[PDB]
This record gives C-alpha cells, sequence and structure tokens, in this order.
C-alpha cells in the first residue's frame, strides 16, 4: 500500500517528552508486546540519531496488558494534519440518540503503513529499573494507536468499509474519533444491540477483532434547597448561591432574598420568608434548570472541565470554553480510592465530551500533580489521554454545585 | 582497534551546513607534536589525511598535560557542535546501590580508548576535517578528517553508547543469568556462579568484546572491591557514600557551608536524621562566597547533632527482589522529615530526609503525604514497586483529613506506627453555625496608594472595633479583622467574611505557615473551643457586613 506523506506544523520539532517510571511489571508487560510488535514489523529498533520520545505505559483495557502511547504531544505538533487537512467531521446526531455504542477499531491501523519520513516522531522508549541498563527504544512502522493522525489518514479505508452498512440502516449514526468508533440509533436496546454484532462482522473482514445513552444526559442544576426554616446562615449560604449563579444566567434576582438579612443578626437565628423572596426563590429555580441563555460552543475554541471532590463518592463538574460560561454541567459518582473515582471521573466526562463536541477537554484536575502522576495509570481505561493540569478547587465553587 | 559495528548515520541540522573554521596559526612545538600524534592516530586508522575539496574546517589546538612532557591534542568542535543534530539523551538517571541485587561474584572492566575504537558515518566525516597549519602558516597545512568519534564531538557518547548494546545485546540474550551494567566506557558484570565458571563467562565475555573491536582489562589488570563510583563506596554486600570529612573550622565562609550542605545531604542517604535546616537559613540573603557567616545557636547545634551521626560508619545492604519493601516515615521537627527504607528490620536498603513545603500554608497531614508522594516515586525508580508504609499517623486522624479535605488524595498500603512526634489535627473547624455564640461580622479594607489599613467587626451583641494598619495589603487586613475577632471572642464564636481569601487559608485548617498573622490566628484557632466560619458576597448590602464594611474607610 501506498503511505500518505505527513508533514509536522513548520518550523516545531518533534516530540521528546521524558518517559516516566514505571513498576517491574509494567515494563515486563511492555517488553512482551514490543517484542512481538517487532517481530510483526510494526515497530522497528532505532539509534541515538533519533532524538525524539513520546511516552508509553501499560494499561488493562479483561486481564491482559495493552500498551499505551501517550501522544499528547505529537497530537499537538501535528494538529495541522489531523483537523484542518484531512479529518473526520463530527455528527450533531450523535448526542441525539437513544443508545451509542462504543467500539474499538484501533487494530485497523497496524494494517497501513506509516510516511517513512514521520516514523522516527513516534520514537517511543521502555525503561528499565535502577536505570540498569539503557531503554530499549523503538519507533512505528504502521498507523499508531492513539496518534489522531491514524484516524485521519485510515479516514477513506474506514468510509469505504461502513458504505454498505451505513447505506442499510441510514439512521445509524457512526463517528470515528481516534481509536473508537461511536455508533448510535434509536431502536429498542435489543435491535441496537443486534445492530452493533452486525457491523462487528463488517469490521471483522477487515481485520477488526458498553453502552452510552446521551438523551438521559441532563443538566445538574444548581440546585437551590426547600427548607422548613430557614437561618441567617441558610439565607446568606442561598444568596451566595444566586450570587454565584448570576453571574452566568441573566435574570437572576437576590434583592427581595437580603432584605431578609438586614441588621446585624446571630447566624443561628430564624427568620421567616418574606413573600416577594418566597416568589424570586422560585422564580430563580425556574432559571437554572434551564440551559444558559447566551452560550455557545465555539469550535475554534478549547473546553475545559473542571471537577470538584464533594465527599461520599461524588463528583461535580463543569464544561465551558470561557470561565463559568457552562455548554454542560453534571456530577458522577461510585473503592473508596480518591484517584480511582477521579480517573474514572475523567473518562465519562472525556467520553460525553466527544460524543457531544468530537472534542476532548483539558482538565483542571483538584490534586497534587506527582499523586495524579503516580496512580492514574492504575485505573485508566481509555484508549486516548486528555489534556490536564491541576488546580486548588475554590472553597467556594465547591459549594455552590452541591447538591 | 577500530569496531566492525555497523555505523550510526548522522546529520546536521536541516537548515545548516559544516564548519568552516580557518585555523588559528601555531608555534612550530605545537605543530610539532601535533604532527606527531596525527601520524600516529592516522596508522592505527583513527583519521584519515585529505587534500581539499573539502571545504569543512575546524581548529586544532596542543596542551602540555599535567607538569610531565607529554602533548596532547585538544579539538575544538564548538563550531561542528552547534551544526550537528540532536541525540537522544545518552541515559537519564544512574542506578542506586540501594537498587542492586547482591551477587556472588562481580567483575569490573573498562573498554580501552572507547570513541576511538567505534566508527563514524563515512558520510558525515568530512565534517571533522582539520588542519595542522605549516610553520608561521606560509604553506598549505595537512588535512585530516575523522573515522572515528572524536573526543569532545557532540555525539561521541550517545553513539558509544548505543554501540556498546548493541555489540553487547547477543552475549546479554544468551546470558540472562549475568548481568551487565553500562556506565560510560565501565562495564560492570555480575553473576551467582563461583570463581570458577565467573572468570570463565568473563573471558567469554571479554572474547565476545574482542571480536567487536573491544579491548579490555585481563584477569589482572581486573580492580578489585571495594569499588568507588558516583561517590559511593560499594562493597561486596553492603554499600555506603563515599568517607566524609566535616572540618575543624573557627570561621565559617558561605563557600564552605555550601560545601558542608552538600556533604551532608549526600551523607543522607544512608545516616538516619542528617538534619540541615539550621545550617540552610544562613546560606539566606545575597552574600560573596568569601564571606565569614557566624553560626547561629541552633546552626551550630545542628552541625553537632550531625557531626555525632557521622562518627560511626554506617551502611546499607543490597535489594532482594523476594521480599517486600518498608518505608518508615518520622516528623523530625519544624517541617523536616526523615525516612527509612528496609526489608529486614532495621537494616536499611538507603534513608533520606524531606523537607520541602508546598506554598505557604499547610499542616502537617498535607505534609507526610507529599513525602509519603516523594518516597513512593523513588521506590518505582529504584526497584520498580511501591514500599509498604509505616507512618506516624493513626488511620482515623487520616481518615478524618481525607475525607473532608476537598483535593482528591490517597496513598498506598500503610499501618500506623507509634513514632512520636504522631501527627495530628490541631483543631477543627465547625461544619455548622454554633448556637448561642458571638457572631462577628469581620472586615478588612486598604487603600491602594495610601497602603494604610483598617481592619475591625461588628457583633450580634452589638459589640464594634476596627483599628489601624500601616503599611499592609488588602488581603492582610481581612485575615487581621479575623485574628481581631478570635482575640476578642469567647471559647466558642461565628465569624462571618466576604474574603474567599482568608476563607481559603483557613478552611485548609493550616497549622504552620509563612505567615505571622496566620500563625497567630492559627495559635488562636487551637486555644477554641468552637470556631464556625462562613463567607458572604461583599457589597450585595448583606446583613452585618454591610455595617463593618462601612465602619473601615
Ligand atoms: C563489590 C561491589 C558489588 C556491587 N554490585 C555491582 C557492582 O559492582 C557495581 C554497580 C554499579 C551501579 C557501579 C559500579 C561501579 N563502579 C559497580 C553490580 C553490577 C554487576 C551491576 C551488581 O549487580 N551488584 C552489586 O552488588
Amino acid at each position: 500500500i501506498e503511505t500518505v506523506p505527513v508533514k509536522l506544523k513548520p518550523g516545531m520539532d518533534g516530540p521528546k517528552v521524558k518517559q516516566w517510571p514505571l513498576t517491574e511489571e509494567k515494563i515486563k508487560a511492555l517488553v512482551e508486546i514490543c517484542t512481538e510488535m517487532e517481530k510483526e514489523g510494526k515497530i522497528s529498533k532505532i539509534g541515538p540519531e533519533n532524538p525524539y520520545n513520546t511516552p508509553v505505559f501499560a494499561i488493562k483495557k479483561s486481564t491482559k496488558w495493552r500498551k499505551l502511547v501517550d501522544f499528547r504531544e505529537l497530537n499537538k505538533r501535528t494538529q495541522d494534519f489531523w483537523e484542518v487537512q484531512l479529518g473526520i467531521p463530527h455528527p450533531a446526531g450523535l448526542k441525539k440518540k437513544k443508545s451509542v455504542t462504543v467500539l474499538d477499531v484501533g487494530d485497523a491501523y497496524f494494517s497501513v503503513p506509516l510516511d517513512e519520513d514521520f516514523r522516527k516522531y513516534t520514537a517511543f522508549t521502555i525503561p528499565s529499573i535502577n536505570n540498569e541498563t539503557p531503554g530499549i527504544r523503538y519507533q512505528y512502522n504502521v498507523l499508531p494507536q492513539g496518534w489522531k493522525g491514524s484516524p485521519a489518514i485510515f479516514q477513506s479505508s474506514m468510509t469505504k468499509i461502513l458504505e454498505p452498512f451505513r447505506k442499510q440502516n441510514p439512521d445509524i449514526v457512526i463517528y470515528q474519533y481516534m481509536d473508537d468508533l461511536y455508533v448510535g440509533s434509536d431502536l429498542e436496546i435489543g435491535q441496537h444491540r443486534t445492530k452493533i454484532e452486525e457491523l462487528r462482522q463488517h469490521l471483522l473482514r477487515w481485520g477488526l477483532t458498553y453502552e452510552l445513552h446521551p438523551d438521559k444526559w441532563t443538566v445538574q442544576p444548581i440546585v437551590l434547597p426547600e427548607k422548613d426554616s430557614w437561618t441567617v446562615n441558610d439565607i446568606q449560604k442561598l444568596v451566595g448561591k444566586l450570587n454565584w449563579a448570576s453571574q452566568i444566567y441573566p435574570g437572576i434576582k437576590v434583592r427581595q432574598l437580603c432584605k431578609l438579612l438586614r441588621g446585624t443578626k446571630a447566624l443561628t437565628e430564624v427568620i421567616p420568608l418574606t413573600e416577594e423572596a418566597e416568589l424570586e426563590l422560585a422564580e430563580n429555580r425556574e432559571i437554572l434548570k434551564e440551559p444558559v441563555h447566551g452560550v455557545y460552543y465555539d469550535p475554534s475554541k478549547d473546553l475545559i472541565a473542571e471537577i470538584q471532590k464533594q465527599g461520599q463518592g461524588q463528583w461535580t463538574y463543569q464544561i465551558y470554553q470561557e470561565p463559568f460560561k457552562n455548554l454542560k454541567t453534571g456530577k458522577y459518582a461510585r473503592h473508596t480510592n480518591d484517584v480511582k473515582q477521579l480517573t474514572e471521573a475523567v473518562q465519562k466526562i472525556t467520553t460525553e465530551s466527544i460524543v457531544i463536541w468530537g472534542k476532548t477537554p483539558k482538565f483542571k484536575l483538584p490534586i497534587q500533580k506527582e499523586t495524579w502522576e503516580t496512580w492514574w495509570t492504575e485505573y485508566w481505561q481509555a484508549t486516548w489521554i486528555p489534556e490536564w493540569e491541576f488546580v486548588n478547587t475554590p472553597p467556594l465553587v465547591k459549594l455552590w454545585y452541591q447538591l
């Protein structure tokens, strides 16, 4: 087969990201795997004249070790190719479906040779314990998994493969993103599942050996309590919340509410509700359950996601492009391991984000950089990696999104 | 020799070309020295002479070795190096002795003339051309180019290392029982055979090295244990840092104290409870290395304690893959932490130290967790697995903190160990308002040009108090106002502020800070019985906030 030549962004150079230290068990797994990919000719050993590097890890998908390459740098340095030059259009109908199923079609790429002059940029390194030997270095000879260039390049082979299946069920939406296919229908759940098995067989003739329910995605509104007795404290909290909300949702009002908090009163003190505040309250509740008037998705901007830890296994999140113009808010819940849950939450959020916008968000993560870096691998099950940075949640933000 | 291993292809950075530096004319003895060297190199294949066209040149120089009468060939590749491609890093991270399996028998053997034993990419040789000038330069000089890896060129240490590795590969495949560590041009080799089958496998290893152009020490020039290396003293079944003298001095200079801290920090790898906080406070301030620094009382206390731990020699043991690792941590005092890692108590694989602070305000529970994380990453690197931990904190003290703190956190398998000082939470903020406790509505304020500050409060019991502060920032007044409310309040108090900033600091339950204020606030919070802290939107006319806001201006 003939290879599509690939060009970096002019000026800027390949990736030189250093390999994180790995536990012996994962090294063992990576060796086995890579020894086998090398026999099969997908990768080849490389000399010191290759300066570039990309991190690699082992995840568990199922109890077989899988190999995961972190191409975030590459992808960023490659962006022009897989987004502007080629690049899959994203269907608005995908999010509208009753059921969406995600299939791994990464094995497809291993059958297509990678542009010979691009290979050096796919370099990765298996480390050794205590630096006893030098790492083992490889680059890729075929479309690698996790590189946004691979689906970009395999795109036309993918259209060919899916065309019969698309012709026969023209109300099913199929969306490709990185190593995955996203398949959406409105069929009853059993017919949907049957239609996915049919698809697998199409995939199967070409070497490609869980369900979402997006309709039932709805806002996690900033929720206002329904107290029996109110205290100054509770009203103060109410005002703070509405005070937050009002910077996001046009129409929020707090005046009739403050009138109650008049003078210098003890926090623990009960005060009955003004007839007007009682209307204000309900009127604000109307506004929160609805989408934000004035906020729209700009396809040219990065997505961001903030996650707050609520305790008791609950996690709140928002997605936006410009701070606190929220495109979506939600929650996730339930191994009382903080990092495990957090890892789970990021993948759910990332997945929804792909279904909705065909884009992955940069995460603001409420955890110590080093802690997350040491552990996220142990629970990661996706084939991509979002961009993340680390943040100290503003104490106020957390309570305002409680439930 | 020159190894028969294929060459590494090489290039220069893309928009560039080989150097064209001109030769700085040289004295006659230098010219003579150079010629006597290049003739010799040329006879061994190391270099070849060329007649232009070759347009490239890199200057050469000759120097007199030590005090003796050897001349040496210095080449300045400064310019070619700039024009040469980047190579993948030679080898990042160096083994730590604590990570070595103990070995029945070890042999050290070093490659001779290591760089000159490896070929250079033919297509690249022409950029290494240099010229020995003629006397006073009046005639065309003698031009050579390199065939092998030049001392001083940018690619040499990398291409060498990769060569040694391709060469060693086949023998590693056939001899998995045998361990070879590559460091620079040295080779360290160990197995668990007896002096018989070992020396045998060694000579076999040399002969392999020899087919491949790499000469090595014979059984008679092979150095003997103890080995010294990267600042350690490796023995057959223990290891330690190389001996350390804390010098006797009446007066210390900046330079003297830095070297002492470095020697200390290095020593703390295996010597338990080394401290350097008090010696380090001394370095603070912009001083000249020549300057004498009087030791404070605590710094001389520190040097003392340190001097004592160093008195008897301590050593480390090697790693046994079949056993678990344990790490113990102890609070060694003010933001200082010390840890040990052993497999059978208390014979340490290694030890270490953790001083860092993370931000301006933290408590012990955070700090301990940060050390745990630091120790954890270090184990992954050295032994390829996380240690079993032993911490001076009750599972309940740690449980209370984790669940109520906003950040996600987590440490691997651990258990409690009663090694005081234990880490505890020194106060807890109430989770609801307190009934029948005075409510202080506090506030602070500052004029951006003036730098003058007011800080005060109002209470639901009618008290009011405001004070002035000179040269202060808008956020310093907001803490002051909270200190204020804590000073004049009883054992139980509610406090309302509009400062997210103050709220943030206090709600995180600090118990030490870079701020005297925050230390002051802390000392109060510990003296209290219940304190409940809450936040209100500024300038919405809310409750008592309006009043105390009006009073400060
Ligand atoms: C008698 C010392 C045994 C230490 N050792 C070694 C080893 O000898 C060694 C190790 C390093 C990292 C550097 C240097 C130097 N200079 C030597 C080895 C080597 C064969 C790797 C070993 O496996 N086990 C040891 O205990």
